[PDB]
C-alpha cells in the first residue's frame, strides 16, 4: 500500500505513535516519507547484508526475522514480511520498541539527516486528525 500523507498520519495517531517517547506525529510522518515514501512494501538491502522493511525501514539485524541475516536478533519477535503489510500495526508496535532503545528517533538515519530540527509539523499540515 502507498499511503497518503494525512492517511498515514491518521493511522500512526490511531496506533499511539503521536508524541510517543516525546516525538510529535510530524516526526513519524517525516521519517516514513524519507524511509519508504509511504510505501508499506519498501525493502532495501544494507551493506552489512541485513534488510530494511516497510514504512519505517525496520532492520533485520536487530528487530525482525528474515532468515538471511547471520548473527542477527529478532527483538520485535516478528517475521520481517509482517512489516510489509497494508496494516501498519506491526511496524508501529516494532517502532515503539526501536525508539525506546536509548537513541530516540536517531535510530532512523534518514530521520536524523532529513527530519531532525526541521519544521516537521508541515508533514501533518491540512490533515483532519
Ligand atoms: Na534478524
Amino acid at each position: 500500500k502507498v499511503f497518503g500523507r494525512c492517511e498515514l498520519a491518521a493511522a500512526m495517531k490511531r496506533h499511539g505513535l503521536d508524541n510517543y517517547r516525546g516525538y510529535s506525529l510530524g516526526n513519524w510522518v517525516c521519517a516514513a516519507k524519507f524511509e519508504s515514501n509511504f510505501n508499506t512494501q519498501a525493502t532495501n538491502r544494507n551493506t552489512d547484508g541485513s534488510t530494511d522493511y516497510g514504512i519505517l525501514q525496520i532492520n533485520s539485524r536487530w528487530w525482525c526475522n528474515d532468515g538471511r541475516t547471520p548473527g542477527s536478533r529478532n527483538l520485535c519477535n516478528i517475521p520481517c514480511s509482517a512489516l510489509l503489510s497494508s496494516d501498519i500495526t506491526a511496524s508501529v508496535n516494532c517502532a515503539k520498541k526501536i525508539v525506546s532503545d536509548g537513541n530516540g528517533m536517531n535510530a532512523w538515519v534518514a530521520w536524523r539527516n532529513r527530519c531532525k530540527g526541521t519544521d516537521v509539523q508541515a508533514w501533518i499540515r491540512g490533515c483532519r486528525l
